[PDB]
């Protein structure tokens, strides 16, 4: 059924260099700033290294693009399209990590090494703590934005009487937007909905959901549009061990362990958490600032923009640091805490850079039969949107194509690459 | 007397993929909730990333397979069987770590740095702890199901007796975590010596030296692992101490330091970091050349694949409101733990053909009777529990319509 | 449109060595010593591990230049320009590692085991603290010094909502002396925390830079980066939060609020510790010869003005060297009877292999070289740094002809199979 | 003089296979226990993996084995020897670590970061502590059984401390290897019984002397080894006890009041071996005795072999707790608490079949390297009094190589 784009796209030796220039996105890496009453209208966003980005990189329609010189390909028998032959995802600002908490975190007794009975809890033991979550980079790129999995509230039979109520758990697929947040060490799941007390995970994911990429769907579809290509690097260990306070909704088997008494009369939670670490970040194991050479893709499609648009879809959170903030409310001679007040921002620069071949397809009856079954719309807009609900970082890159390769850096790496 | 099966099994140049797709499973990391109406009926599974995954995938009869032409053999003469040439072990969610403890953990006194006497009085010391395991990745391929390796209680110091046992592992059996493959539920009495999720079940490790050493080659076709762990903590036990420490090892304390303390000493594992780049899986394996003389033949239309993965062993932590108030209140709230399991396995299958001369029905009938008698020229392994994968319905000819048979014809130029 | 300089410039087969000498500075890592009361009087400069190190190498005229024997060139139609085809960036002292605090660092709060409600009383809750940088190791060579980013306050201008400093990324050149981040990144302290308590005292009142890697790529010409090495690392070692009042407070929507012990919300503006971990012989990208054959833009190491810009971070030698002296000598130990001094030194050495090259003035290459750089050909006869602070590095009597005389010279002659 | 084994040991076209099978160890790593009826009878051994593990490996003479066809070589003129080309040590078990420690350790103070004045130390301030040792991997191959270095007490002979001498010994089965406290004869350095733990306090640690069974002429020590150690300072602390060497006044400014009484600078650090990989891991794997580095090219003279292992990545110490008596609440009375530890080895090899002709310039080359070649050969064992792990092979030899893994990896090596 499905067959190769190298198959039935023809390569030219037609190639073009194009660059967003440098992206810039500044936030609080906690929690974005409406203003008031437009609990609507964002003042200041949420910009934190524990974000998705997803890039939806717009290319001008070969078709309609004006070449010096069209004795290449037959308009009247022949359609166009930009193939992405090479790639460098700039980053800039210094390597770095940041660190989330919650002034309220559901934390109560240190499980490590002391935890001696008894245990007196009480109605409100939260504190205020932080952690440096696990580390990830990660690199997706395609003509179809990226699919990702996370853990929802499923929905549970009501036949029989509940031997628990834990939450039903659901896998649920979504397309990942601009400004989602990755996993960070406790899982890909909706937050907001399986933890109803909103003070298991730090206030930047509490009320979130967490999406990890569906690899393994992405990879099984049959045309392959959304992965041409990727690289990943995650890693975490445990830094700490506490428990929860709260009611214990599953007891332990009582053939687990043999009852206490006196001190040990009334048992412990057993609802531990781990906090995560993501340890050491380091130039050698950097995904980023190097040219991706897209020869050969594992899919079927080798490339191919269809639809003259691309999705880079990024997380690094080896720049993660945020930067403190302090104001002067009054100045004296002697400091006094109530005389400063205390902000917290974090930024992320992005440098964006592709090298595209142009394509022509021949269309024969059989070949147009073959792209409606795959996607009408590709034919529609030759002439021969429900996109738009979702938020991407806009990349307009119509008026940025030059055939001038030799005259940016990645146009010269190519050069050389390519043996031109 | 045992030959590869390269010399009596015939290959073609029949390929077929099959997949499985995606594989979930949802429990409880630490124990399983059974049925109110029925306690040794489960209705939330035991799931955990220290759990052997053992699964028997099952192929179909190429001897009753539908083919389109079946010109190129005699069922006369001739037999028909699968080779495995191909497999990827896809793993999904994201990497990370989970813990386990004990509410009462037999932990006495810290001993890495101050343990001065006198020592602490007590009836029941036990404290409510946690800890992170060794960190295991394996996988192993095989027609048969593979043979794992745990101490118990032998036959007759009152020390129990040490007997190691060589059993099959099960899907769901425990991996060891850092304080060995052994019964914690005979050996240990006291249930409180390591963390609940072991305390009462028995941790195994692949009987690598005697699977290897098989005849036939039937377990490994293929195996990779990587272990990992340091001590994290130093602690003593509670209790009397069995085997008192000889008296020509110290000098004898007096006063204060009259009553020895305990030097039935035990550590904490961990498993330190997870990193993509140690990742044994979401990569195929080419079956090309085994190192025993099985070289990748599925006798009786079935293959065990046998998967460890604690790199991907974190424990989700989900809490209900069970009264909406202004203001917190922990009684408002209970707390839940559960963990998550993905997996796609994808293979690339061979039709391979043996002709029945007299020569190989002998050697044929010495290995495995059943082989023949199923051929047409009560299953002991149904008292075990495995991951059955039904591949009956799954095969494909249309390899590079799926990512691991695009990598197969890259592979072998075809 | 621009070209390479291999389109335009011939090489020669004349080269020729150049090298600094042992250059040291020695300091107090955290401060300059002024006069008591003149400001650009230093009495002891401050010199640190965490500095920017520029060099602003000056190379001989060429066309001004004594060689015996000139008749390799026509002066009435060429023009005579040094290229750098090897440098080796000589390093002296032990691998070690300084440390930097403060002793009012805002520090309230260990919020990473314990930090239990309701939150500690006082106004001024600072304490003396200090901590290990974040590790980087970075050269870059160029024609042209470099060029940095850092974040600063903006423009005043959204203040309803909150009364935060306005960001900003500034570019600027990189002076010698200037400060590298350090793990709480590339910003101006001085300006944007103005408690001047919320990072050690070495970068409280400073700002630090970050180079602008990738405006440095894409400049037309790529006179800043020749060539450049970088290696950076960092882990959080602690986990604090600040006192002081929060200036956006966590929206009602991420927590249910507390009561009674629990009623007044502590601060979550956390800050983390960074530290660089370990310094390593086999990470070091110093004391290594560096062939400049062919750079990645179209400077292919021509050093235009006959000068050279070197810019070296080298936080692997940062050891801060303790001093003692005896105020009065006295049989028992007291306290009072001494004074401690920190000290912190680094010592250079830059040694050079230059080829000799020439330019034939037509009327096109003309054209192109004045849009270019008019002061090229006009200094040819065919300063806007001054304003800047640099690590002055004269070669102009330092230039032999005799290679095999020094260790990089044997080297390039063994590379080169000279 | 020494020449090479390959100038007179002429090599042949047979191979033979032949394994151990599975060899346990099972026993209490601290200690062993005594006969419980009389005399020196061990009960439960000491099994501990900080311990040498040296095979004596025993084949069968092939002068007097039961070849099928002897036609190939002469009796009258020539005789018959084992060389080993093929290797792998099997190592069951998962990967793991062990701790040891001594509720009477000699540790006083901690003196990492917080050790003010004053500070004196009681009649006995021992402590109940432990810890995790250097982590050490190596193996040795050779027909001769390996040296080892330790540090003991030298002759009688400003200061009391005991002379130290550097003395040589063969490394025998069960004997310590080193720890992160050094090569030596705790036994009788360490009086007091309480300044290491408790498995080698009353023991000699021992390190293979490598330079001196290097340099042994003939080789035959050494045909192969391989070795991973590592270790870190975990922990600072210091020692009770009188300073027997007081630090000299040119080193310091006396104190006063509170500091007068100087504290005790006898330090010593607890070791930790770190991490323990698969990706490290010695075993498991073939070692092809392809080209020695000494004389000996892997010839068993003797028809025996000795293979010396230390192996501390499966150093896992087991719990076991028995119930003496049930109760409903749990109480410490009611249970006793063992230590056990185990390993697990398979030896395998691939021997090749070699004969040399005794002209009259090989027997006085024989006959000056070792005498008892010819003897045993005809053209009380001084090594008995020593302990090894005896490993008898005379009836496991088999020339059916593809049979066995070993013999299977063997073949596809060599191109057979
Ligand atoms: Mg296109
Ligand atoms: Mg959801
Ligand atoms: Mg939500
Ligand atoms: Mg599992
Ligand atoms: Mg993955
Ligand atoms: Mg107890
Ligand atoms: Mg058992
Ligand atoms: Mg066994
Ligand atoms: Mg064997
Ligand atoms: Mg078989
Ligand atoms: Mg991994
Ligand atoms: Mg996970
Ligand atoms: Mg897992
Ligand atoms: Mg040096
Ligand atoms: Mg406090
Ligand atoms: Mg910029
Ligand atoms: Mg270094
Ligand atoms: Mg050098
Ligand atoms: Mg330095
Ligand atoms: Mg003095
Ligand atoms: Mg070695
Ligand atoms: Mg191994
Ligand atoms: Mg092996
Ligand atoms: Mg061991």
């Amino acid at each position: 059924k499905v067959v190769s784009t190298d198959e039935y796209v023809s390569r030219t030796s037609i190639y073009y260099y194009a660059g967003s220039s440098r992206l810039l996105a500044v936030g609080n890496p906690y929690f974005s700033i409406k203003s008031p009453n437009n609990n609507k209208k964002v003042l200041v966003p949420k910009v934190s290294g524990l974000q998705y980005r997803v890039f939806r990189v717009r290319l001008p329609d070969p078709n309609k693009f004006g070449f010096p010189d069209t004795s290449f390909y037959n308009p009247d028998t022949q359609r166009l399209v930009w193939a992405c032959v090479g790639l460098e995802i700039g980053r800039g600002q210094p390597l770095g990590v940041g660190v989330s908490g919650h002034p309220y975190l559901n934390k109560f007794d240190d499980t490590e090494t002391s935890n001696r009975y008894p245990a007196q809890p009480g109605s409100d033991n939260r504190e205020c703590l932080s952690m440096d979550y696990k580390q990830t980079q990660l690199c997706l790129i395609g003509c179809k934005p990226p699919t990702g999995e996370h853990w929802g509230k499923g929905v549970a039979s009501n036949n029989n009487a509940a031997a628990t109520d834990c939450p039903p758990l659901e896998l649920f697929n979504s397309i990942i937007e601009d400004g989602d947040m990755v996993d960070t060490g406790f899982g890909c799941m909706d937050f907001g909905t399986l933890q109803a007390n909103k003070s298991d995970v730090p206030i930047d994911i509490c009320n979130s959901t967490c999406k990890y990429p569906d690899y393994l769907k992405m990879a099984s579809e049959p045309y392959g549009d959304s992965l041409f290509f990727f690289l990943r690097r995650e890693q975490m260990f445990v830094r700490h061990f506490f428990n929860r306070a709260g009611k214990l909704g599953e007891a332990v088997p009582d053939d687990l362990y043999i009852k206490g008494s006196g001190n040990t009369a009334v048992i412990q939670s057993s609802a531990f958490f781990p906090t995560p670490s993501g340890s050491i970040v380091t130039s050698e194991s950097q995904l980023f600032n190097k040219p991706y050479w897209l020869q050969r893709a594992q899919g079927h499609n080798n490339g191919i923009c269809w639809g003259n648009q691309l999705f880079v879809t990024v997380v690094d959170t080896t720049r993660s640091t945020n930067m403190t903030l302090c104001t002067e409310v009054t100045k004296e001679g002697t400091y006094k805490n109530d005389n400063f007040k205390e902000y917290v921002r974090h930024v992320e620069e992005y440098d964006l850079q592709f090298v595209f071949q142009l394509c022509k397809i021949t269309l024969t009856a059989e070949i147009m039969t073959y792209i409606h079954t795959m996607d009408s719309n590709i034919l529609e807009d030759w002439q021969f949107d429900p996109l738009n609900k979702y938020t991407f970082w806009e990349v307009n890159l119509k008026e940025k194509f030059s055939a001038d390769l030799d005259q940016f850096p990645l146009g010269r790496k190519f050069l050389l690459q390519s043996g031109l």
